[PDB]
């Protein structure tokens, strides 16, 4: 039936988009109930970037300084408060598309969508992985800030994350729905270290398993490993360290298939060792990490 | 910045979903003004798919024998008809939720947007390519047929793809909004064969360009080509012809990186020649064929 990297419908979050500008600055907000929330370096010129401080910065700011717009509609800005690196602009106005929603921090490894926007106008739509490291490989520019990442489970929205900063390495960096960034990152125009980052070995299992449900099963071998085994291997490849608490996410494929999970990981370990010696899984030549078990299930499944 | 395989923003098509039953069978339908579009093969059983005469079965249904849910709301049919491989309920509301809308039919090569659909409802959004053999490599189960295609330009939702039948070999197959077939196919359960397909080579070339904007150089070389000489290393290796025209489109890309066309060849003649060595491109270890120059220039320019 084909397998895609699938990312949530994102019509429930282009109704939240807003356009936030402060003097010089403009950035995208997402307009729940009656507050507006972005990246507080809204407030900040080119040459505050380099080491702001937000508090001070902040304090020559009014209610009337921030200018918010929703798609056309003028928002009357009554309150303005910061927690951590995120601006919450109390409106006078309860944003009537809200959806059912809810701010959740992410594990890394987990998966979710971004709507990429530009001036409080949606651009487009795609899925990601919070990487081990917290990073995320996203696609942004300059007017992008405060576009969100987002879950959708039945009609309640769960966002994750807000975008803030491209690193000099081009990936980026971004908050919690709190402010609170992933990773040790600081909103400074400062050059910041990404940690090492692994591969997220429950994902790949999860894709070997979407393989094989969808036809691609030249990778499976006559072959088994332990945990212990197979964690020497990963060790090596740079990927994360299957846990017995993995290998039970992973149980409802391997009912489905068949295939007992520590075969599998016999299968990814000839995979880490052999290469795909030039073919491909799923129209890929790379082992893919971009899918949990849980993804894997919903697309398997056809759950809307 | 980064590059990611981008969707459109679903909003605007999710609001047209409908879901559409006759009888025992339950697919999706696209809710336009008065009209509800939905594949013909909604009036079969299992037994008529193997050989279906449409017009027919269409002679024992009635407007009563359409059920057409949205969301929770029932819409009263008053005509049926069939145009070619779809079916076109006239219902008496017209859809508040219509966007500016256009049925388009796509050229092969070209990108769009899908949203795949169960039960009236969406489940999820990724690009693809109309392959040169007029199949796309989607994503879909059993309940997603009537799912469709989109691009979107402005306010403006052109709808180019409607989803019928997936074929033996996992890939799909569906109708533009007229209901008239991309490729050979029929709606019909037999053996379908499927053109031999080739890579869309100016869709390669352009992504190279996204690459070079994008920081990944490794790539470029010291040589030039020529249309003639690449056009034998494509035939070779199953890429389509590059003509003028496409050297045209890739004009604007050229421009901006300041790589002359035939140069950006010549970088692809020597990947296809002599393999990424175990390298990647823009995440990918294989030479991707699904974002066209437009594509290109829309990402890496911040297009809403
Ligand atoms: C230009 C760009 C591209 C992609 N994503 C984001 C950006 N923007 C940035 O990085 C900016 C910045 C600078 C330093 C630290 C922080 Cl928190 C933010 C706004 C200028
Ligand atoms: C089951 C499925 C999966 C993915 N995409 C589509 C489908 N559905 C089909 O192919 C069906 C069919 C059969 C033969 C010809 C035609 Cl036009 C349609 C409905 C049963």
């Amino acid at each position: 039936s084909g397998f895609r990297k699938m990312a949530f419908p994102s019509g429930k979050v282009e109704g939240c988009m807003v356009q936030v500008t402060c003097g010089t600055t403009t950035l995208n907000g997402l307009w729940l109930d009656d507050v507006v929330y972005c990246p507080r370096h809204v407030i900040c010129t080119s040459e505050d970037m380099l080491n702001p401080n937000y508090e001070d910065l902040l304090i020559r700011k009014s209610n009337h300084n921030f200018l918010v717009q929703a798609g056309n509609v003028q928002l009357r800005v009554i309150g303005h408060s910061m927690q951590n690196c995120v601006l919450k602009l109390k409106v006078d106005t309860a944003n009537p598309k809200t959806p059912k929603y809810k701010f959740v921090r992410i594990q890394p490894g987990q998966t979710f969508s971004v709507l990429a926007c530009y001036n409080g106008s949606p651009s487009g739509v795609y899925q990601c992985a919070m990487r081990p490291n917290f990073t995320i490989k996203g696609s942004f520019l300059n007017g992008s800030c405060g576009s969100v990442g987002f879950n959708i489970d039945y009609d309640c929205v769960s966002f994750c994350y807000m975008h803030h900063m491209e690193l000099p390495t081009g990936v980026h960096a971004g908050t919690d729905l709190e402010g609170n960034f992933y990773g040790p990152f600081v909103d400074r125009q400062t050059a910041q270290a990404a940690g090492t980052d692994t591969t997220i070995t429950v994902n790949v299992l999860a894709w070997l398993y979407a393989a094989v449900i969808n036809g691609d099963r030249w990778f499976l071998n006559r072959f088994t490993t332990t945990l212990n085994d197979f964690n020497l291997v990963a060790m090596k490849y740079n990927y994360e360290p299957l846990t017995q608490d993995h290998v039970d996410i992973l149980g409802p494929l391997s009912a489905q298939t068949g295939i007992a999970v520590l075969d599998m990981c016999a299968s990814l370990k000839e995979l880490l060792q052999n290469g795909m010696n030039g073919r491909t899984i799923l129209g890929s030549a790379l082992l893919e990490d971009e899918f949990t078990p849980f993804d894997v299930v919903r697309q398997c499944s056809g759950v809307t």
